[PDB]
């Protein structure tokens, strides 16, 4: 395991230092997205908790292909108001339930320190 806890004040700082296979090593689930909404990375335990491939969804846009059941005010509207002001920092409870069973998370979404990304991690409740 890589011990990093979920909703840690400096996760972003800790983070920049993992390349994809340390990603795989933490306890919740990790997206890395662009300002756009492509998947830049993605770790095994997000595709635990989803059942998405980490492989194939790389390069994917999140918000149209991928988890449509986010693109919603309370989810995508949250991101966008992130990405135009550069700063985002938000955690909410949400339930995903595109061609999966549904399943309540608790989602973090946050800047990453690389100018133009942002973290979703993921947990279960
Ligand atoms: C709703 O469509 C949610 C889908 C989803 C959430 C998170 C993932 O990593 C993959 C799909």
């Amino acid at each position: 395991m890589e011990h990093v806890a979920f909703g840690s004040e400096d996760i972003e700082n800790t983070l920049a230092k993992m390349d994809d296979g340390q990603l795989d090593g933490l306890a919740f689930g990790a997206i890395q997205l662009d300002g756009d909404g492509n998947i830049l990375q993605y770790n095994a335990a997000e595709g635990d908790i989803t059942g998405r491939d980490p492989k194939q969804v790389i390069g994917k846009n999140f918000f149209k292909d991928v988890a449509p059941c986010t693109d919603s005010p309370e989810f995508y509207g949250k991101f966008k108001e992130g990405v135009a002001s550069g700063n985002l920092n938000t955690m909410f409870e949400y339930t995903f339930d595109y061609q999966m069973t549904p399943t309540k998370v608790k989602v973090h979404m946050k800047k990453a320190l690389s100018g133009d990304s942002y973290w979703v991690f993921v947990k279960r409740v």
